[PDB]
């Protein structure tokens, strides 16, 4: 990450053993359940692209997703310089350069060149763009990874409700959806597949109900 | 967490890996115990609600729990909006605008539209009140998750007093209820439903004795 | 615990991770043996009342012994507020009011309120003040939780001394009293229950003896 | 590794105990797998030659690699020394002298020297300069001591394709290859060595598919 | 431990949560060995003596020796007193008053006037003074609670030469006595109860040989 | 070790509990094996002598080692002694005085005279002069305590290759010997003693090939 000289020259700051450490445990337990983004991007904040793949590189197995994750990685990189094209050619001696796609995911560029980028007035924060792109392919690797669907997700004859309702959230997480698109998921399936006991209770409360109430509703049952 | 700049910009401190930690472990092993509360509360201290969420995502289980959360979250959210009403259109180039339910709980603020808030003369304290809202949802969610009732527990026949108490006393702190509500089942319940010779023993001892003395009055017994 | 700004308007320090963490475990551990207290008090340093009760909060189990704590806290409140009764009516603006009992406790005090009291010219340390009470109380659960009296410490026809010694100090570490009890508590007891063969040795080295020279004179016997 | 004094002599910063047994840890759980490079160079950012012999030093054990390693850096630093000739003879009072390959490596020069050497206007960077020549050592070691070539990395009748794919990246990463390479070897044996079933769907659907595609193409079969 | 504020208003610094653990994993694992010592010495680097009963306050069992080091504690204090007199009476308002055995040791005195004496112009070093008390109250405990005696080391028939010396030097070690002391049973033990063989080997070394020279020589036999 | 006050007096740090604890691990898993001394060395940077005896202290067992030790240190005492020769009488007033091997090496010798050596214009490096005889001494008990000769060690008629190269440079490192001696033994022994098949194999490399070359021609044989 960066931090401020004495003299204030902008200078890196080398990841902490137990950050590097605790990306690393992570990863061995749990794999590519969804809970592993929020901890990547909370181990990551304030990180260079350099800091990023260090902590991507550090990762063994896995390497078809991390492979994935790369090809995701180019796509955005494209797509970033089609809306950015470089002027090119010469560049004017001590100033800065225009980062492209590669620039921003750390395989042409150098720190010392993306600590000029990120710190700037105004600052192009290619650390915070590279780590979107990272987050959008560790998206498509959980959702892939995940067992089962949506759809598949129905409550036992045996199940208490409070169980069903959090293999459906578990598996809802782990989907490939806008907003709009899991509020339909619940709205339709949560009630609809539940087992008949309840859902006749369910029924009969209505759909402003509270998942508190739902809940409450069939816990005796 | 926030701090100051050598130049004094006000600057974001990202979370540490052991405060990480911390909090998913004490989930893994406690569960929604009443200590999970306090325990959530400590670790995040000074917290902006990026901060709380990125802890609060960094859960993976429990996902029925976090459902009921949210709905928490939006109904104090909604309340909030009710009470302060947002003047809408355009927005003074360069000051802050006025946080709306949904930017307090994060969904619809970035990080530095939250310092901004947080450190204000005056202060708009939007990581306190988002974490009230959060830390009302999580006792939603331990009363609910407490096998029984503060009505269910007796004393056994071969029960010390002491692990009868630390049982109401434990049930007791699961519950949903004001100060005037507990101090009621205190008075009424503990007594009452302790077993036959202990009971007789205290009838004895009137209702101004403590604690201490009530246990020490049937420790031989 | 409490520090100064880089402008010095005086900010409170949260508690580290770990301090949490080795409070916990100690009490898992260790449960109500004289030790915690002085263990207790060493994570609690510089401490505010908010801090302390963060602390207590975080043990779940031992329930009853919480509940004496609280009644022991209440007591020594009282007896604040009527040695310091408070002026009532309106408050000068800006300036801070005069903590009652209940404020030392942190019932009825924020944070806020907490760190002016401690940091003025002269300064109110209300956290210390709390911490007195805690510790009493902690002090009156070590005692009623210990399962034998001083009395019952009798040597072994077998037991080397050293363990002998070792059982008596660590019960009357547990015990109710001053030091001019415990004095006389070793002075008549120590020697008056040691097994034949060595209070035989003893009585006849007298009563100026050091408890090197007692384990000594019983080392081979 | 390096900072700045209080008076802004550049002083030395002695490696942390827990980096050093992080990069113990790491050689004894995972040997020379490809990982431990970018976690060998995670833990010694800003490190000096000094600072880099310690912790090869702290290895024990994998002694034959070792020595490769030397010979690595041997070949480095002899081809140093040619396309950077030293003036010998006398040397100027107080001011540095111009590091040959073994000033460099950390054999003909104190740690005093090497600091002088990095904080210079302009920096010469020893501690970078020694650490492409490890590094480079390192890779050569890693794609000695894998047990198996990309050209034997078959699909099995029943491999799921994200396994082949998984022991193929796997594999191909501990190869020795630029990148144009190893699109070679993607390019022409990841297909052609899947399972018939499998690499009759792939044949279909054409070269510019992704993995992502290839995948999910192959998930039921 | 002490140190200065942003004002160089001398301030206290808690102890660490790990020096803390330290030392009672330390006792809990090794007892009284003589490595404990150093160890309690290098835990307790700058401890006024709140601090130094802090810590012995956190060792529970082991209470005899807790008892036999007091009364060190008492012996020393006392004869602090006959060699340092109090000037008694009324104290000059606000200037310290000249600590006492039981002020150093901590019973008659506040944390706030250790500190006073601590960092005085010229210093009263009352923490270091306490210190050396609680060693030599240490070190008597070490000597009691060695199993056996320099006396009784031989060395096996079947030995080698090297576990014998490291019986030797490991009880000499838990050993009262001055160098002087220790030289003679070196001198006069070592090679007098060695074995047979290695005897016969060492008379003809004589007695300027050293350990290395020793050891060597009773290698093969 | 040393560091700077804010008034810029040079005051002592303390030496981390971890740094303590990482020490004496080291020891009781790793022995005397080489790998010892590089870690020793790394986590007593900054060390004066104090500090190094107080680490030393903290080793139990393993005491006819540091008895070997000590002797290493006397011996360089000695001549540091001999070529240092002390002008002794009266001292000038608050002016330093020159010190002796014993002064070096901390047994006569204060902690505030050793900072005042090494913190001078010119400084007198006291503590690593002291760390030099230590790890000569360390050396010497690792060539001791090391099982097998570089003689003895022959490659097996089953044994891959890399294991042989592995035994004959781990023992290698632990032998006494100048780099000349230890090229002298690579030459001669380490394909002398390969077994039939690879011996034949590398006779023909002829002895310009490197390590990787022999290693790599003996892998299929
Ligand atoms: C911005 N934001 C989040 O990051 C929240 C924070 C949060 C997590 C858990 C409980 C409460 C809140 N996180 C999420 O919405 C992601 C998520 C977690 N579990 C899920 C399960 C299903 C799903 O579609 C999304 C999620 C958020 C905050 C408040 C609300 Cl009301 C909604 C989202
Ligand atoms: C503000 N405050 C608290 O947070 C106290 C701090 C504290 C915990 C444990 C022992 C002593 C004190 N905490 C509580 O009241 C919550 C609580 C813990 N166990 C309970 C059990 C039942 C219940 O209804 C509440 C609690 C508090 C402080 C002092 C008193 Cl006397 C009462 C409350
Ligand atoms: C102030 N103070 C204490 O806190 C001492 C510090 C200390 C603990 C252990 C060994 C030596 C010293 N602690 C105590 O007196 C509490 C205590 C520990 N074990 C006990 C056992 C019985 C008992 O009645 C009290 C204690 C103290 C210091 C010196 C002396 Cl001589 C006496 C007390
Ligand atoms: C510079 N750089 C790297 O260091 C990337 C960072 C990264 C690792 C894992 C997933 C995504 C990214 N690392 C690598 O290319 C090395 C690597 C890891 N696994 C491999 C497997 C095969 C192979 O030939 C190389 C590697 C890099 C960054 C982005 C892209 Cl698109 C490619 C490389
Ligand atoms: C001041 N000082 C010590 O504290 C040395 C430091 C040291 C420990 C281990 C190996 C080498 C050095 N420590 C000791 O003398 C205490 C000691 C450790 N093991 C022992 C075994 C027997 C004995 O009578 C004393 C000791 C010391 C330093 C150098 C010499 Cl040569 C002698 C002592
Ligand atoms: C100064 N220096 C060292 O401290 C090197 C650093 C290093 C260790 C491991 C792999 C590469 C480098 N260390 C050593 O030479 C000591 C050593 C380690 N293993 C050995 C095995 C046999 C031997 O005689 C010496 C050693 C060194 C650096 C570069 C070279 Cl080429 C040689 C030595």
């Amino acid at each position: 990450p960066i931090v401020q000289n004495l003299q204030g020259q902008m200078v890196h700051q080398a990841i902490s053993p137990r950050t590097l450490n605790a990306w690393v445990k992570v990863v061995e337990e749990k794999a590519f359940s969804p809970e592993v983004i929020p901890m990547f991007s909370a181990l990551s904040e304030g990180a260079t692209p350099q800091d990023l793949n260090t902590m991507l590189n550090t990762v063994g197995g896995h390497q078809a997703a991390m492979q994935m994750l790369k090809e995701t990685i180019n796509e955005e990189a494209a797509e970033w310089d089609r809306l950015h094209p470089v002027h090119a050619g010469p560049i004017a001696p001590g100033q800065m350069r225009e980062p492209r796609g590669s620039d921003i995911a750390g395989t042409t560029s150098t720190l010392q060149e993306q600590i000029g980028w990120m710190t700037h007035n105004p600052p192009i924060p290619v650390g915070e763009i590279y780590k979107r792109w990272i987050i959008l392919g560790l998206n498509k690797i959980v959702r892939m990874y995940s067992p089962t669907s949506i759809l598949d997700i129905r409550q036992g004859p045996k199940e208490p409700f409070r169980d069903y309702v959090d293999r459906f959230y578990k598996t809802l997480r782990a989907e490939q959806a806008s907003q709009e698109v899991k509020n339909w998921m619940t709205e339709t399936l949560l009630v609809q597949n539940a087992n008949p006991d309840c859902k006749t209770i369910l029924k009969a409360l209505g759909p402003g109900a509270t998942l508190e109430e739902m809940m409450t509703a069939c816990q005796g049952v």
